[PDB]
């Protein structure tokens, strides 16, 4: 299997976030880190053939802000807010093992530490 | 500048895919590898105030699968096929430089090797 | 690349607000602080041929005062208000780069300590 | 009793600007060098409350085209010879002494020498 | 990081006239020469893809009439002391490196001092 | 007479492709290579007095990419592509033989390799 569950975020080998599997109704896969449904991370995933060349991955995470929320004495765990990814993969059928492994570098490559992208969102930026 | 060129594809030191700045035109950054326009990578990036809260970043990403076209004896550089990588990101006007390191944490551990999603995309699976 | 940072609010040293570029989109330079996009101070700064004859700069500053406020019992970092500076400065197409350096001169005079214009708005005070 | 003499241009000493109060009709104040009117620098200033929660300064300062001038003389077209700066700086009611300070040092900080803002106008260029 | 300074008119190491970054907005690089606008040199440059099997590069540079000027003057009317070259290059998405360098030969050698192009225009006439 | 052969493309003295004068119908002097028309280079030159006060040089290039194709089972030599420049050069009729001798340096060195320019093009890339 590989509907396992990993780790979201890395933070050395402490305050790691780790998403576990939930449900896997209608060919969607969801995980959610634990405690409270209500703060937690999630990440979902499906693939479909989206045309007669296409097969085609839909992937969604949303990472929250953890908060407390509090309402006539009644205090309740909440996300503040959350931050919603939404990627959606397409791979014609001609694509053989060897190119889907260079589909993933180019992703990785994409949103490495330094690069114009992921240092533009980690600094509430755009391009300059 | 973060709009500069870097490593997409990273392939130990040879056979590195760089993508370079190539137009900024309409707040939408885009990069493209290089030779023929018709066999390169492309990456392109905007970001917009979605709503009153919401900051939405628009990534894209195309590999293509380099090929020669061949038609009446006359030979193209072409792109056999695409695969295209359409990811948005939203993010509320309340999160600090703090919160978005994490949701690019979030992020790069969605992809790294070994996890459950990159390892179905590399190869030509789904969950199971 | 004169698109670099610079300390907006020199507090001595500590508790300096600097400002970073940000964003270049559609033209308009950016900067902001290091904070959470609701409590962030902002410079923009664009140039445009505004006539035949004539080249016109455009640049805002927005001072935040920053608060915590408790929406639906969840706080949240914001500014309690907003100081706006627009600022436009014309300048004819036969200026000289030592024309120019006068211009920068007289606006940096203006705004000296001790000085009418910055001694009435720091003392919530009109010209007499 | 701050409407006074002081110098506009520093030049350290020797050929520094100084302009002297020359009006005040309507409670506007002006300041102007000793020139004639068409190649004199001037400065003038008023308050007023714009709104109900707002006080704005409205700063005006006109600057000669000085190279190639002929003191004295008649130079058309006026446009062509003179250059015009328009600040206005809106207030809240709220804001202190204090506050007022700070927009002061924020305003001195946007024209320092050195900074991105007047180095661009000095130079005749935009933002780059 | 081809944005940078270069020579523009080469007299010789003495007399040169050098171009520098003065301009990004919008990804259309800018050069300019230290001089007022009114009388500097000045190049700009974009790429776009023009339509689904070209891209297009748009070269302008303005050249100041250096013979009778007054440096640092008001010259009117402002069309009979500057020339403007506009240039437009389209190049098929399928043109590799390789012919993209043969292009640009091809540009160098119709410019070259001594050919047809370059010494009717330098002698003020045309073809004969 | 200016109207003479010269070398387009300079490959070092062996598959260098000159261009022979071959037309001046019309007031367009044209140049072509030693070949097929349906497979040779092609330059013309024309200058007309655009304005009162100016001229107007329109001269272009067109590069074949030449190939054999088969048509109707038979063998034709063909140009599987073209690429295009079209330039206009406008000039007042102020301009001495010393200031279009001006322009033409700057066409020179604006194509001159490893000038930014040339490239590009050379290298199916924009300017970044």
């Amino acid at each position: 299997s590989n509907f396992t569950q990993f780790v979201l975020v890395d933070n050395g080998g402490t305050g790691d976030v780790t998403v576990a599997p939930s449900n896997f109704a209608n060919g969607v896969a969801e995980w959610i880190s634990s405690n409270s449904r209500s703060q937690a991370y999630k990440v979902t995933c499906s693939v479909r053939q989206s045309s007669a060349q296409n097969r085609k991955y839909t992937i969604k995470v949303e990472v929250p802000k953890v908060a407390t929320q509090t309402v006539g004495g009644v205090e309740l765990p909440v996300a503040a807010w959350r931050s919603y990814l939404n990627m959606e993969l397409t791979i014609p059928i001609f694509a053989t093992n060897s190119d889907c492994e260079l589909i993933v570098k180019a992703m990785q490559g994409l949103l490495k530490d330094g690069n114009p992208i992921p240092s533009a969102i980690a600094a509430n930026s755009g391009i300059y």
